DNA sequence: CGGTGCAACAAATTGATAAGCAATGCTTTTTTGGC
DNA sequence: GGCCAAAAAAGCATT
DNA sequence: GCTTATCAATTTGTTGCACC
């Protein structure tokens, strides 16, 4: 139970025939390589579906058209795997893991009355090492949001005097910033194996 | 290529609970690039 | 697309 | 071990992107 980056990109190839397979995979990987570019050092605002479309164009020369099924395709499939109870681990950039949550003490924030948090299987997304580096390295950039899917902003982090966990020597560490990953809608509803049922619907 | 509309976003409240993390060497998984 | 040895990234320890 | 994130219900303002 769980997917890498070529295994994705194999999915992604065996659906998109009318596209030859070397170019599906350029395209996750220049995806991916846009993705974490904005997130380290940005420049080009928010990255959204249509700005890694523009840029496969630009990029590797494909059609508006095909950049765009491809783009949504990845995302798409990426959800799938989670959704079946499947990790997704993309080398370079982070992974995709489920995680059961058992109910827990909550309550309305703005009233006070206690309101329990449900038992749940949520989607985290944990930032690899050579995606970190390149956050704090670079300094951040902007953020990256994809509705439905989810979306990446960056976290700040004070300096502080940390500890070398082996020795238990001091370290100062600086400031820096962390990507952050925040499930949407979509793929919080179809990876919780509890709410495949009547929905949340009403006015008042 | 450009204008609209609207559900999916961000931010904001509190507070109990769950998850992540500083350094860094050895082990394991993944990818890379030739053939 | 499969093989393969080497390089890179991740996994683990503990994080 | 200490720090950061998770989440509840609900409103106010923003924006991705489907659809003209
Ligand atoms: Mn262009
Ligand atoms: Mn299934
Ligand atoms: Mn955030
Ligand atoms: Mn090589
Ligand atoms: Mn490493
Ligand atoms: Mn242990
Ligand atoms: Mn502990």
């Amino acid at each position: 139970m769980a997917s890498t980056k070529s295994e994705l990109i194999e999915r992604l190839a065996t659906q998109q025939s009318h596209i030859p397979a070397k170019t599906v995979e350029d395209a996750v990987k220049e995806m991916l390589e846009h993705m974490a570019s904005t997130l380290a050092q940005g420049g080009s605002g928010g990255l959204t579906k249509a700005e890694m479309s523009e840029y496969l164009f630009d990029k590797l020369g494909l059609s508006k058209r095909d950049a765009k099924e491809l783009v949504e395709l990845f995302f798409e499939e990426i959800r799938r795997a989670l959704e079946n109870g499947e990790q997704v681990k993309l080398s370079g950039f982070g992974n995709f893991d489920l995680r059961d949550k058992n109910q827990r003490p909550g309550r309305n924030p703005k009233t006070g009355e206690d309101i329990p948090i449900t038992a749940r299987r949520v989607v985290t997304f944990r930032p690899g090492q050579k995606l970190k580096s390149r956050v704090e390295n670079a300094g951040g950039g902007e953020r990256i949001e994809i509705r439905g899917f989810g979306s990446f902003s960056l976290h700040y982090r004070a300096p502080r005097t940390g500890r070398n966990p082996k020795t238990g020597d001091k370290v100062e560490l600086e400031g820096k910033y962390v990507p952050h990953f925040k499930p949407g809608k979509e793929l919080r509803d179809r990876a919780n194996i509890y709410g495949g049922s009547g929905h949340h619907h009403h006015h008042h």
